[PDB]
DNA sequence: TTGTGTTTTACGACCTC
DNA sequence: GAGGTCGTAAAACACAA
């Protein structure tokens, strides 16, 4: 768990994550571990962010 | 500045596998 | 039991009023 109470991710951190997301919708356990390490976040955070991004996409698509 | 509507992290519940 | 969606909180944001 990750607590007090949410962090803002840097413009760079977001950029990499968007790029990776365009590379593939679902991140591999390997990739997850690369990305976390290069971006200065946790594996869990990277997991979660990818889950939120997919929900955002579903939400934009419904609209 | 603050009211407000939208986005962004992060969770817990339940589901699938 | 790892991850998944999905509904939700609250903090951060945009920015017109």
């Amino acid at each position: 768990t990750k607590d007090k109470y949410r962090v803002v991710y840097t413009d760079h951190q977001r950029l990499e994550l968007e790029k990776e997301f365009h590379y593939s919708r679902y991140i591999t356990i390997r990739r997850k571990s690369e990305l976390a390490a290069n971006l200065g976040l946790t594996e869990r955070q990277v997991k979660i962010w990818f889950q939120n991004r997919r929900a955002k996409e579903r939400k934009v698509n419904k609209k």
